[PDB]
């Protein structure tokens, strides 16, 4: 809907999830944080890229994400 409503919201209380669900192993909206892109998310994104393609792909069952 919108990059500072919508996009926004969620990268601040998915921010502190992103990390959180990195070490448990569950379903993360990337792309949420993607929208905007940042200096830091290049990196970022690049050990998550791997996590979220092996911990997705094995969280698909019930829900998607969140």
């Amino acid at each position: 809907m919108d990059h500072s409503l919508n996009s926004l919201n969620n990268f601040d209380f998915l921010a502190r999830s992103f990390a959180r669900m990195h070490a448990e192993g569950r379903p993360v909206d990337i792309l949420a944080v993607t929208g905007n892109m940042d200096e830091e998310h290049r990196t970022w994104f690049c050990a998550r890229y791997a996590w979220y393609c092996q911990q997705m792909m094995q969280a698909r069952e019930l829900e998607l994400e969140h």
